């Protein structure tokens, strides 16, 4: 079984692309490959690579967003559990500002998102307990949280559908609401 | 909090790497990072490039290995559940060739191990399900499994302890068994 992707760009957020791969599945359960350079790195331009790979574990109810950046394209992904991975374009200047797109993302449907820079990204933890894998490209030094942005989860202008109005959320995106 | 990792070789197979990360906890969970090229790439040798992720899903009981190749460096952890990782030096001319050394890896241990090539990889799953998550180094194109050596998880010269003595196996793994039957 050679490795595969199917890649398509999103019908309503321009950069943002759908990636899925192939799974070899027997009784053991199933192996795949989230990326490769050769198939995938030609989709990110400019010279800028994947050179950083993050997990974040998270519990039912969680909803961590919406966050983003000015130079750093994200692969993001969910390896166990079941994730409402929510894109929201952030670029002022786009024609589709603070429209948004959802992908129920978990094993049974394994899509990976390429978000570009300057995009609002959030997920919210629809199972009991989920893993979020997230490929990160970019030259120079990482942003952290004082170098990002920050819309609300429940901006009026955003208006996205989320499974709950009372979700788990850490202090900075508590204080985005206000 | 800073993005750090601790590195160490093995005191028992030389040029086998343990790598530690640190972790943001919180009401939510645990955020780390895995791989930085900053931080990490170092592990393998200058124009060898860490450039294929791969995700192994597994049920209790399941056995996986012993494989190798002769080029393929790997780092491997277990991103959810828990499993044996034993790491086989398969080096035929090493002072250690057949001693084996085990990392038992959770989330409540986050290790990442380094093989270099012409190692044995191999892991059991203990948890219900478990999520492994290994990188592959390799130069050229990836050596699938007709271009990879086996040896049996129970070979009696490398004697392994293994939490069972019937794990679910593949067809590779099974037939591994009966070279000398
Ligand atoms: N679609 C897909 N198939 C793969 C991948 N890796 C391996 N395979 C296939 O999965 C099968 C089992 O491979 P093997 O290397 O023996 O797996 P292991 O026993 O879990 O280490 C083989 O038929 C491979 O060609 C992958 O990343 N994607
Ligand atoms: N150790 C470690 N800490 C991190 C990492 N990423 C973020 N943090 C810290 O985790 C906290 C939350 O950061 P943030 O980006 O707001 O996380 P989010 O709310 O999950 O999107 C901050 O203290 C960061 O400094 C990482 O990869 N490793
Ligand atoms: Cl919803």
């Amino acid at each position: 079984m050679a490795i595969k992707f199917n890649i398509k760009e999103s019908k309503i957020l321009n950069g943002v692309y759908i990636i899925t791969p192939n799974k070899f599945s027997d009784l053991r359960g199933d192996i795949w490959t989230a990326f490769t350079d050769e198939y995938l790195s030609n989709l990110v331009p400019n010279g800028i690579k994947f050179k950083h790979d993050k997990f974040i574990n998270s519990h039912f109810n969680v909803l961590r967003g919406i966050h983003g950046d000015v130079k750093t394209y994200k692969l993001v992904t969910c390896v166990y559990g079941e994730v409402h991975q929510v894109v929201v374009d952030c670029r002022k200047d786009s024609p589709t500002y603070l429209k948004w797109e959802k992908f129920i993302i978990s094993p049974r449907n394994q899509q990976l998102i390429l978000l570009p820079p300057n995009m609002g990204n959030s997920h919210y933890v629809s199972s009991k307990e989920a893993v979020y894998y997230y490929k990160l490209a970019y030259k120079g030094e990482y942003l952290d949280a004082p170098d990002q942005f920050t819309y609300a989860w429940n901006d009026k202008r955003i208006a996205i559908d989320w499974p709950t109005n009372s979700p788990i959320l850490s202090e900075r995106d508590i204080l985005a609401m206000n």
